[PDB]
């Protein structure tokens, strides 16, 4: 140490002479041992090349090797001290970077080294990716956007625009986001892009300017409004002038798709629905269908003839938006009739099938019937054709929509029934072709679920002999003919089919095993089959119930308030039973006898069992079999069986970890069974059936199942910096050990409710040691995996843990959250996965010394979350996970009897803090608390509060929401905080009738003082009266 510094002094202070050796003395100076004491430090050895920099650059084209060889010095020196770990600050690195290129002097060859070194190390290491200031960032941005738009262009233009990408993402990613006054750089930018030809840096630019509309979404929205009607017709100059670039053209899409869902939020298309309508917005989008119906007959545009997905939804938005120069369904009718090949058909047969389906009333139903005669000629040709798939699709999608309308006329709905059976009579013949197989059955079932075409006794034969093979398509039709259908008795037709979907070969697995199917579909099938009345059952098996840039969407129209969430013992024939159980234990002594120890596959044995607990639930769903008998019949004891055979193989991987191949086959095991199981604690034959597949499972196999866990956790391009928490660091056997670890969380979570011969509770404990702190490390990306999903799946509100359990699972999350403190989404994705532990903290039943201390645990991370919050220093992200975690917490505590966090030995109440984020910084994160300001005037466990409890929740609220209006271009503001204070007033009136007339005055009297809309105002008081039940608003304004 001491003797490197002297060293390093003596050559820095030589001669320049002595200084051309010294340099290669000082580059091989550095050692294993000398890295190994330096740890700590490296900025004295920094700063010692800082200044042998300047001094060396002070003292013609010979210097330009010189300044390349000093740039590789710094390379090395940089990739050597950052090799390990990150020790050399970002700070005085940054400045350096800063300094280097804001001058001319440099060569253009050295800010382009210069940003290579930038961006592979500061811009790739997750450190430095967070610990970059908000300053930092603005200025980072800056220098290299002007260096963009310098009139001389090079090679490293395309370099600095991926600087550019990368530093939007990163300030738009870690920090509150870049003031939108530097949006007029990005105008300067496309304007100078319609000048020049070359584009080299284009993709960035558009893709950064992309994501910062996406961040700037919340507020601003008129500005980026404005904004989009200024540069769109740009682009469109752009894309007509250009070569039509892949790459280009796809970011192009994505702004102008960006643009249309700002503009029409969901689909919005009168103002008056939330939609925002200009003059030129309407020319923009006009002369957008222009280009883009030009551009759909080109070959690039798509042996493949499929025009792409972004082309074909951005096509139906323009066209829905468009439709009422005149433009309707007519030039599409006019395309499909005159279009002689397939090459200018099928885009339009895409146009029309998404169109149907994303908007059922876009089409007139005057005009259903001349697109039915349209699809029908379209239909035959004789053979199978490349269109033929697209045709049967879009007749589905015409199906699916008939069926969601009741105002057809009688003469309207004979027509469709005539023309659909014609079209049933088409589809019918030609079934054999396999290739059309999925999209046939598909069409049948909308056909026969809608009612249009009556069963016939021919389609009845399609499942039975070897015409067809068992297919989620096929089954997905059978089920709805089953339903809306009665089988004929041609104790002969309904064994056929059960031939037919059982049909197993005498070395081929079945091909309902060897094909996933969704859950309890083919167990209701054959139940409803072997009893009395086959349409009876379909009917009450469905009738039991079922456990981006959407989320902007949904928050405009909660802006505009067009949208508000809140004030919104059978008989069974004996002999088809005895003969499915006959089969049933066929297929399974097939499978035993043809099992093998090595070669035999072990999904397909758990699919039977999956299968043969499904029909032992549906039979105990009824009365038809009790779970005793279940228990003891013999589809039970081939149940385990089929899984004690399918057990060895985890026995095996238990010893042959090091086994790659069999990671492939032993994650399927796990969906399958982790789909077996059901949470849902409502009566259903899915909870029976998870019942059934829980006491399957033996102590043998747990004990294997944990002993894998414990053994693999002890184991050891992109634009911007990796998320330590994305799947690309998870490997095989990374995603492997994630997949039985949440299979044995369900276990755990729902084997208690029935006796199983396996004991939870040792599960419980070993996962409690797999988070041990000696074993546990946080900074370990695995590591990190389960710690979230352990928090996230062994927490229920239903039956407590075991208390002494939550505070062992509760003890890492402080330090967890210490390491991870800087990480923006990792604090974010603690939050979302923490607030499962409060759904059993708040049950203060066991009020112990040890249930103090998880609450006090539990309470000061919060308290330091939200003081950490008051300080600036999360993301808006991070702002609803803090206030989403609340919400629970006041669901859990309304009276706030133990949800008191302390501060700097301050007490602030659970209700008062969350009456504070109400004047937030983020038009979204106002309206979350606005919304969920109705846990303070009510129990949610739907008992009301105290009276006192209920004013000074309300007066404070309304006080926090005026001092947000009071601290105030800024109309988009202005227009953010009044939406704010009328969705607090809304949902006060909706869910606190006892503070109804509190509400309606203090609305009343926000109309003349906070300046409120009176239109917007009206609309909804008209629409709390309709949701109390007066049927004028008159009346309700004259009760108070």
């Amino acid at each position: 140490l001491n003797d490197l510094l002297i060293c390093c002094r003596q050559l820095e202070h030589d001669r320049a002479t002595e200084r051309k050796k010294e340099v290669e003395k000082f580059k091989r100076l550095i050692r294993d041992p000398e890295t190994i004491k330096h740890l700590d430090n490296w900025d004295a050895v920094f700063r010692f090349l800082q200044k042998y920099i300047q001094k060396e650059t002070e003292c013609q084209a010979s210097r330009q090797k010189k300044m390349q060889e000093i740039s590789s010095l710094v390379k090395y020196f940089i990739k050597c001290a950052n090799r390990r770990a990150p020790r050399l600050k970002c700070q005085e690195l940054l400045n350096y970077i800063m300094d280097t290129v804001k001058d001319s002097s440099n060569g253009a060859i050295y800010g382009a080294d210069c940003s290579n070194i930038l961006l592979k190390d500061i811009l790739s290491v997750r450190k430095y990716w967070c610990e970059i200031s908000q300053q930092q960032w603005l200025e980072l941005f800056s220098v290299y956007f002007r260096l963009y738009l310098k009139p001389s262009q090079d090679v490293h233009r395309v370099l600095v625009a991926r600087i550019i990408h990368a530093v939007t993402k990163g300030c738009c990613s870690q920090t509150d986001g870049l003031n939108s006054k530097f949006l007029d750089f990005f105008s300067k930018a496309i304007q100078c892009a319609r000048q020049e030809k070359s584009s080299s840096g284009l993709n960035h630019i558009l893709a950064a300017l992309t994501i910062f509309l996406k961040t700037l979404a919340v507020n601003f929205r008129i500005r980026v409004c404005e904004l989009g009607d200024e540069i769109l017709p740009t682009l469109l100059y752009i894309w007509t002038q250009h070569r039509l670039n892949d790459s280009l053209k796809e970011v192009i899409i994505e702004l102008f798709q960006l643009q249309i869902y700002i503009h029409h939020p969901k689909g919005a298309k009168t103002q008056e629905k939330g939609a925002y309508e200009s003059t030129k917005w309407r020319s923009i989008l006009y002369n957008l269908y222009d280009l883009l119906v030009n551009e759909i007959s080109h070959i690039g545009s798509r042996r493949n003839i499929a025009v792409k997905e972004n082309l074909i939804e951005l096509m139906a938005d323009i066209c829905h938006q468009v439709f009422n120069i005149e433009l309707g369904w007519e030039v599409i009718k006019d395309h499909l009739q005159k279009s002689q090949n397939d090459f200018d058909l099928v885009p339009w047969l895409q146009i029309a099938t998404q169109l149907i389906s994303k908007y059922p009333a876009s089409l007139p139903n005057c005009e259903l019937s001349p697109l039915l005669m349209i699809l029908s000629q379209l239909l035959p040709q004789q053979r199978h054709g490349e269109r033929t798939p697209y045709v049967l699709r879009c007749l589905t999608e015409v199906a699916l929509c008939q069926d969601k309308r009741s105002n057809l006329e009688s003469s309207q709905k004979s027509d469709l029934l005539k023309l659909w059976n014609k079209i049933w009579c088409i589809t019918f013949r030609g079934i054999s072709s396999e290739q059309i197989q999925a999209e046939n059955f598909g069409l049948l079932g909308a056909i026969i679920q809608g009612s249009l075409v009556e069963v016939d006794r021919e389609f009845w034969k399609l499942f039975t002999g070897s015409a067809c093979r068992p297919s989620c398509p096929a089954v997905c039709c059978l089920t709805l003919a089953l339903t809306t259908s009665i089988v004929p008795g041609t104790f002969s037709l309904k064994e056929s089919i059960m031939k037919w979907l059982l049909f197993y070969q005498l070395t081929e697995v079945p091909p309902i095993l060897h094909s996933n199917f969704p859950h309890l579909v083919l167990e209701k099938i054959l139940v409803s089959l072997t009893m009395k009345n086959c349409k009876a059952a379909m009917n009450f098996f469905q009738s039991v119930p079922e456990c981006s840039f959407s989320e902007v969407e949904e928050l405009f129209l909660q802006t505009t308030f067009d949208k508000m969430d809140f004030l919104t013992g059978f008989s069974v024939h004996q002999n088809l039973k005895e003969s499915l159980d006959r089969c049933l234990l066929g297929l399974s002594e097939q499978l035993l006898n043809n099992y093998s120890s090595e070669i035999t596959n072990s999904e397909t044995l758990v699919r039977c069992s999956r299968l043969l607990v499904g029909v032992l639930g549906c039979y105990c769903y009824m009365g038809v079999i009790a779970e005793e008998e279940a228990y003891k019949s013999e589809l039970f004891q081939k149940a385990k069986s089929l899984m004690q055979c399918a057990g060895e193989s985890i026995t095996l991987f238990k010893n042959k970890t090091n086994e790659e191949f069999r990671i492939g086959s032993l994650r399927n095991m796990m969906q399958l069974c982790t789909r077996c199981l059901s949470n849902c604690t409502k009566k259903s034959p899915n909870k029976i059936a998870s019942g059934f597949f829980l006491r399957l499972l033996t102590s043998k196999l747990m004990n294997d199942i944990a002993d894998i866990c414990k053994s693999l956790a002890s184991f050891i391009s992109t634009i911007g910096a990796i998320n330590p928490l994305a799947e690309e660091y998870l490997s095989k056997q990374d995603l492997l050990f994630l997949d039985m670890l949440k299979f044995l969380c369900l276990c755990v979570t729902t084997a208690q409710t029935n006796t199983v011969s396996f004991r939870a509770a040792d599960i419980r404990r070993k996962l409690l040691m797999l988070i041990d702190s000696s074993t546990l490390e946080p900074t370990k990306s695995l590591h990190l995996h389960m710690y979230l999903m352990l928090l996230k799946e062994l927490p229920g509100e239903e039956y407590p843990l075991p208390m002494e359990d939550v505070l062992e699972l509760l003890k890492p999350l402080s330090n967890v959250c210490s390491l991870y403190r800087r990480d923006q989404d990792v604090c974010k994705t603690i939050l979302n996965h923490v607030l499962h532990v409060v759904k059993n903290l708040g049950q203060s039943n066991m009020d112990s010394e040890n249930t103090r201390d998880a609450q006090g645990q539990f309470l000061t991370v919060i308290g330091a979350f939200w003081h950490l919050t008051k300080e600036r220093k999360y993301i808006f992200s991070v702002r609803m996970a803090l206030v989403n975690c609340l919400k629970t917490l006041l669901e859990a505590d309304p009276y706030s009897k133990w949800a008191i966090l302390n501060v700097m030995g301050k007490d602030f109440p659970v209700n008062e803090v969350f009456t504070q984020f109400l004047a937030d910084n983020h038009h979204q994160v106002r309206m979350l608390a606005a919304e969920s300001i109705n846990r303070l005037f009510q129990d949610t466990k739907l008992k009301a509060l105290p009276l006192k409890l209920q004013q000074t929740a309300f007066e404070n609220a309304y006080l926090k929401a005026q001092e947000g209006m009071r601290e105030m271009e800024t109309l988009d503001e202005i227009y953010n905080r009044k939406s704010v204070l009328l969705t607090l007033i809304a949902v006060v009136l909706s869910c606190s009738p006892i503070c109804e007339k509190q509400a309606l005055f203090a609305l009343c009297k926000s109309v003349k003082e906070n300046g409120l809309e009176p239109h917007l105002v009206k609309k909804v008081l008209e629409k709390v009266s309709e949701t109390f039940g007066y049927r004028r608003l008159e009346d309700f304004m004259a009760s108070h």
